[PDB]
């Protein structure tokens, strides 16, 4: 089972699933081999009913699509649509938060409020919204109106792009026409230009893709901004991760999906309901996280993370998961079928994300506390049905220090230099205690033994004194393998990096270092890494493509992740991906993404499937940036 | 060659292409067989990087996607994305017209103006925009602002849906939550909900698709409204069609694509430039149409239609096509390669629609007349290069009466009843001289011998006294085979229908009938058929799903056509499609689209590949509506 997942708790559940005849994601993957080579290389098109069209990667006919579309056009069009779909997911998440803030501040949803008024004011200041003499509710209404305005064309471009990157970067992008005009505007234009008989120039198509990826960045950044206003900016927290955070004697309730508008309410309400749960024979309600909505409530509330991404079915296989509360994105629909075997109550809550066979509760912000209680009462009922059943919770968990928002990282650094908090970080970059910065982002992927790329790459970078930050299921992989436990700094970290983590941690009243990896939050919270990197660039007086900063989507899967990696390249970062998207069928497209995009944005993709080799290439990328700044390496 | 196209001019060019070694769309289609069965049935998914996933239509594993996505989910998600892509094309077209009108009326583009002020005022009245005491330029600015506002969420739903259908229809759709909230909003929500790990309920997914198809209707209707304001509402015109409208001794310039903002300027400017052309040795500039932008300038100016859709390469094969001026949609990118052989100057003009190897001219409304002259001068230069080359223009053309906007049809009927113009039409429906109405819409498709379905179905319906209206390349097919020539009424039309066409034509000072088929315009002008049908429903006091009105997308291809057929079903019409979209791999999805959608909207799809059988099924659908109204049939 270690060929399927490197996580020991997942291996134990895989053994249980096998002997109980419950099919898993890995079984369905095995039933799919050999996968289609046309799809895997990107040489397939179904964008009109003369198709499906395919192109042999090598050999004889077919060489060209029926309408005349070349390999490079078909590949670029497919890639553009996956960026647009990713932008649509991140932007829908942000849009739903914008409506929630608007309703809260108009008195239409009393369960929601301005929890971080400091964040509210700095955002409004960044957007040019005046704050002096204004009520908080009026400022917030202006912020929510500005968020919603960025989805369509207006007299300004998308402000959640132009006000969050350095002016030099914005200018490089405006020069190439890459600034989005409206988030949903760019999504629709991608679908238009990629439909039959429209854009048929690989470079033109890919430039549209870079622009749409910046619409995705804007949705991520807007999502992080609005969630922090509504639910609070994360600060350092201590919790646990992996399946052992389930408790047989408690009502175990997983929050799963991406948007915390739902799950943050669940967290608060479940505390009100401890007495209901005890009445049923539980010790209490044990809310745990799966995927990014789990990351959200982990970052803000210390809710323990149960599992992530590809292994999400195994939380149910324990037999102890009484409810799984879903909003949208990255939910394997198999959970609705597996629930018939495991007893779990799977509950959908969003109108546009239902699963056949799951119970649906029509969540509304106006009725959030009522809905939470209805859902949690179903979880209580499910616990009573299993009172007296054996469960198999693997007794495996790690300690997780997390909550490292960019504001938290600044604050932590400020204990070393109050009025110039970025300087201690840059000092240790310059003197070599910090070789560079690597962000791990994105999903797990059944194609890759779970967590194997994240941990292998992280281990080599940390020994080489790279400061490693992480989001999404990359944070989940690293967290479940001990990389967020400061007790592992001695084992994992090079001497220079250990010295820096120790200095910062000691100055922050901790008695020990910061953890080996800094957890920056959910997938939209990749925007926090952008805020940190832009602040470093501004403090250094250079553009982002001169910083020793790289990204690694080491095991990615989702269209959202494809978009993130694309905007990481567009804002100037060398960006490793550990699973190839369907692009190898066009050498010209591959050359653009790995080489010539350098001349447009200064970033570039690093395609490398072997993780030890990927780590070497990321180190080389970091060290080239170091040399370009005149630094030793 | 008659297995490839029923059009004799196309057959002659196919013979020329074969002996000259120029590959055509039919050759590329032959090089594609056997096409992928997974793609053709819809049982393939590439929406995440764990894919490609496929499902055997029958037999053993794979039975389910890797994430657990069932056949019905995979099929419904693929269909939803094709509706959204179609909506994105029609809405981009309309959006570009909205900007053109705004710039014209703000004094930013002097080449554009309010040409139809009657249309401008009736639209503003329909939208609730006040007109009394307002300058036309201020009313138009309000209309353009309202168009652009329908692309995003606001305090009203999409007005180009709710103000163009009868209130009873709007209410049926609101009850099912099918009213779009914003055009680009719905497109982005489709891409979100269909991405990995989101909506996984076939009925929920398809209800989203019906809503997005109404966003496509709104873009069509808005596109027609704005083009009529800017360029004039069509009125009856006489012209010709097919390749014989090319002239060896003239500069032959094709306008090709969809958006007439470009080609309407070309038409006017080319007249200014007759003397330049004569100086080069041409008789003049001969502008001809291809595809829907050809339909636009045919409807408004009587520009002859050269060819359409699947046969567009054959206009170049004559050797006489000096320029092909492109905007976007339905352009085979092969034209840029074929131009190397034929001498044609292929010119792209839109920023998001370029073709490798074609010349690009950056069209801007602010500089439209200048751009037109630059393009036409390239066409003149190309004519000089072929002075003394042999051309092979097949001497084949038909006479085409067209220009039947809904306003023109009302006006024509008003000569029989001035103050109740719809009544003579309804009279002859009731007494049986008109059995019903059939709209032919959509593309040609290389899978179907060109025009064979359109003409076979039209012939049987016309003998059965159906009033036949047509748009897009369905109008092109019928027009190139004589169905728009009133001289063919005796041969084609049943006695009841002939009597009605003759009565209307005689009352309109024509000496003969209306043509056998009424040309309602381009693809977005399918909205005119909606206006006509809604007006009939309102005059009759019933909803559209009680009218003896059907639609036939007899040979369709493009994602735009998939969307149109879907909203034809959503507004209540039995809707035949003559090529199946990728849906046969899910019987539950097929059952929804062909049967149970009846209970939601009253419309339904008719899947029928055999055209004689399709005609019988359309007649049965028309006759069931007749019976439901208590009429003989
Ligand atoms: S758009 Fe072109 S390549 Fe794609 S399916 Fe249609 S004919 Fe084939
Ligand atoms: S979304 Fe599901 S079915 Fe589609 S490619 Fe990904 S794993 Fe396969
Ligand atoms: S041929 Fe397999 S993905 Fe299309
Ligand atoms: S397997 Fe052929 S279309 Fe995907
Ligand atoms: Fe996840
Ligand atoms: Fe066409």
């Amino acid at each position: 089972q270690n060929l399927k997942s490197t996580d020991r708790a997942v291996q134990q559940m895989l053994d249980k699933a096998k002997r109980e005849g419950i099919q898993t994601v890995w079984d369905r993957y095995e039933a799919m081999k050999p996968q289609c080579g046309f799809g895997e290389t990107g040489l397939c098109c179904r964008h009109c009913l003369q198709g499906p069209c395919r192109i042999n990667p090598f050999g004889d006919e077919p060489k060209v699509g029926i309408c005349g579309a070349t390999a490079e056009v078909i590949v670029a069009r497919g890639l553009d649509r996956s960026i647009a779909a990713g932008a649509a997911g991140h932007s829908g998440h942000a849009k739903h938060l914008a409506h929630t803030l608007k309703k809260a501040v108009q008195g239409k949803a009393a369960s929601y409020m301005i929890k971080d008024r400091t964040k509210l004011h700095s955002i409004a200041k960044r957007l040019g919204i005046p704050t002096e003499g204004q009520k908080d509710e009026d400022i917030a209404l202006e912020v929510a109106k500005a968020a919603l305005a960025d989805f369509h064309e207006k007299d300004t471009p998308v402000l959640w792009v132009t006000t969050v990157l350095p002016p030099s970067r914005v200018k490089v992008l405006s020069a190439h026409g890459l600034i989005p005009a409206g988030i949903d505007h760019e999504i629709a234009e991608i679908m238009h230009r990629t439909s039959m008989g429209c854009d048929a120039d690989a470079q033109n198509l890919l430039l549209g893709g870079l622009r749409c990826s910046l619409a995705d960045l804007a949705g991520c950044y807007m999502g992080t901004d609005l969630a922090d206003i509504l639910f609070g900016t994360p600060a350092p927290v201590v919790t646990e991760s992996n399946l052992g955070v389930l408790k047989a004697d408690a009502v175990n309730v997983a929050v799963h999906g991406h948007n915390p508008v739902l799950s943050d309410i669940i967290v608060s309400v479940s505390k009100e309901m401890e007495n209901e749960a005890r009445a049923a024979g539980a010790t209490g309600i044990n809310v745990v996280g799966i995927c990014c909505t789990g990351n959200e409530v982990l970052m803000r509330h210390g809710i323990p993370a149960c599992t992530h991404s590809v292994s999400q079915e195994m939380a149910m296989i324990t037999g102890a998961l009484d409810a799984m509360i879903l909003d949208y994105q990255c939910i394997q629909p198999s959970v609705a079928t597996i629930a018939e075997c495991t007893g779990t109550t799977v509950i959908t809550t969003m109108e546009m994300s239902k699963i056949t066979g799951a119970t649906h509760v029509n969540f509304a912000e106006e009725a959030a506390v009522e809905n939470a209680k209805q859902i949690l009462r179903l979880a209580i009922d499910t616990f009573k049905r299993r009172k007296g059943k054996p469960v198999e919770i693997p007794n495996i968990k790690t300690k997780v220090v997390a909550g490292f928002s960019t504001e938290a990282i600044i604050n932590a650094l400020s204990k070393l230099n109050a009025n110039d908090p970025l300087k201690p970080l840059i000092d240790n970059v310059v003197n070599g205690n910090i070789r560079g910065v690597c962000l791990f982002a994105g999903c797990n992927n059944v194609k890759v033994p779970q967590d194997q790329n994240f941990t292998t790459i992280a281990r080599k970078l940390l020994k080489q004194n790279v400061l490693v930050v992480a989001t999404g299921c990359g944070a989940g992989a690293l967290m479940r393998h001990g990389f967020m436990d400061p007790a592992n700094v001695d084992e994992l970290c090079g001497d220079g990096l250990k010295a820096v983590l120790t200095a910062i941690g000691e100055a922050n009243g901790l008695g020990g270092p910061l953890p080996p990896v800094l957890h920056m939050g959910s997938c939209v919270d990749n925007s926090r890494a952008v805020a940190l990197v832009a602040a470093l660039a501004n403090r250094l007086g250079v553009d982002l493509d001169r910083l020793p900063v790289v990204a690694s989507a080491a095991e990615h899967m989702h269209e959202k992740a494809v978009a993130i990696g694309t905007w990481a390249v567009t804002i100037g970062l060398p960006t490793h991906i550990g699973v190839l998207p369907p692009i190898t069928g066009s050498l010209p497209v591959t050359q653009i993404l790995t080489s010539s995009v350098k001349d447009i944005t200064g970033g570039y993709f690093i395609h490398e499937l072997d993780p030890e080799t990927a780590a070497d290439k990321l180190l080389a990328a970091i060290n080239e940036r170091r040399a370009g700044l005149g630094l030793p390496w």
